[PDB]
């Protein structure tokens, strides 16, 4: 079971990253969540959100958020994708994939990837 | 928010699906759930009164959560392991709101919709 992890300014794209995810037959069930800059991440009128990393340090913290989630449940491929720079309300962030042979298991344990890289994973805002 | 429902026999996409799903600004969290099949299964549905099932059942989402568009897809026909089977897409200003709706779409649809094996 594979696991994809990058960081980077580029705008990713979800058409792009989801065969990869969803290749394996042993992997029956695929979650996905994709998160955009929200217009109350500012809340304000509109300036940009502006996001930067650790390099290598964000993308270890990333790597041992799945690592624990593989040791909760059953996971097969799993992808995280991190965008950073300069970003604006609508802008794709973040996408979390998880496959499994059960839902409940890819629900799950896609809702704790996200959540423990949003309150593990070191960026700094501003 | 629009509601796009599609029953038949031929594939879908995800990669093609998900930008009209995730089209609005407001819609800043994006589930989506893919099945799988786990010979040739032939998968049944009753023409009519599913996709009005369907329709029902994400209506109920929509009372119960904060939801933007949402799409739920799911093939007919005959299928081969590894085909992919049911897609269901949910958008939400809020994380929480668009993972609760998504499972409460595919448990209605594992359980209660009226698909089934020939
Ligand atoms: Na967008």
């Amino acid at each position: 079971a594979e696991t994809k992890i990058v960081v980077g300014p580029q705008p990713f794209s979800v058409g792009e990253e989801y065969p990869w995810l969803a290749e394996r037959d042993e992997d029956g069930a695929v979650v996905t969540f994709t998160g955009k800059v929200r217009n109350h991440n500012l809340g304000d009128s509109v300036n940009a959100l502006t996001l930067e990393h650790y390099p290598g340090m964000t993308e270890k913290a990333l790597a041992e958020i799945v690592d624990e989630a593989r040791n909760r449940w059953p996971l097969g491929r799993v992808t995280v994708i991190h965008r950073i720079g300069e970003l604006w309300p609508g802008d794709e962030i973040v996408f979390v994939g998880v496959t499994s042979a059960h839902r409940s298991s890819a629900f799950e344990a896609g809702q704790f990837i996200m959540d423990y890289l949003k309150t593990r994973a070191p960026f700094w805002k501003r």
